[PDB]
Formats: C-alpha cells, sequence, structure tokens
C-alpha cells in the first residue's frame, strides 16, 4: 500500500525525466 503509492511517484519521474532528457 505504502510502497505501491510511493512507487507510482517514482514512475512519474521516470517518464517526465525520459521526455525531458530525450
Amino acid at each position: 500500500f505504502f510502497h505501491h503509492i510511493f512507487r507510482g511517484i517514482v514512475h512519474v519521474g521516470k517518464t517526465i525525466h525520459r521526455l525531458v532528457t530525450g
């Protein structure tokens, strides 16, 4: 529950960083 919710936060950074970093 906690790890799942937190995990989603990291994923949001992966896509955003991927797009920004190309």
